């Protein structure tokens, strides 16, 4: 249930840190238990599309629910996209289909993650490819997504400082290492968060 930001310079390893969070690197040593080693949704740094309908890009091996779909459509800012799609959800997307923008692909990925209702969400800079108004949408609906999240843990990697006061706690990373984790006052003493 914590709201935790991950920040640092372009190329400092933030996306690689997310890959570490996905278990996609080689652990040289140490112990890691996330309750999943007892005997998940993903928004990748570069969005990718499956070759299917927008609808099936949303379902992601699930049954179809259309109230959940209505709430997801409103919550994921997908009404302008539907409004500009030639057949709405029946538009063929992915390879050899309609060419979605990077922002539309990101919004589809966000909708995929919200629809999957996972316990852990990894967002790799999710509002970079969206406009300021859509970023405000992702702010309010994000806050009512984590709020919609019934106690779930949400990890929001971002390169932007715009909403670091508006998440709960920040962990600052640099050069592939964690530099500091802590309160606003702690990071004021770091003399970083103000900068």
């Amino acid at each position: 249930g914590q709201l935790t930001m991950i920040v640092g310079q372009v190329g400092c390893g933030k996306s690689s840190l997310l890959l570490a969070t996905l278990g996609e690197m080689q652990k040289v040593s140490g112990a890691v238990f996330w309750n999943s080693n007892l005997p998940v949704a993903y928004a990748s740094q570069k969005p990718w599309l499956l070759n299917a309908t927008v609808e099936e890009n949303i379902t992601f091996e699930s049954p179809f629910n259309k109230q959940r779909y209505k709430m997801v459509i409103e919550a994921c800012s997908l009404q302008p996209d539907i409004d500009i799609l030639p057949h709405g959800d029946q538009t063929q997307i992915g390879e050899r289909g309609i060419n979605l923008s990077g922002g539309q692909r990101q919004r589809i990925s966000v909708a995929r993650a919200l629809y999957q209702q996972t316990n852990v969400v990894f967002l790799d800079d999710p509002f970079s490819a969206l406009d300021v108004h859509l970023s405000d949408h992702l702010m309010q609906a994000g806050i009512l997504e984590l709020l919609r999240d019934d106690k779930r843990t949400v990890v929001l990697v971002t390169h932007k400082l715009q909403y670091l006061p508006h998440a709960d706690w920040i962990i600052a990373m640099k050069d592939g290492t964690i530099q500091r984790e802590g309160t606003l006052k702690d990071f004021q003493r770091s003399e970083c968060q103000l900068f």
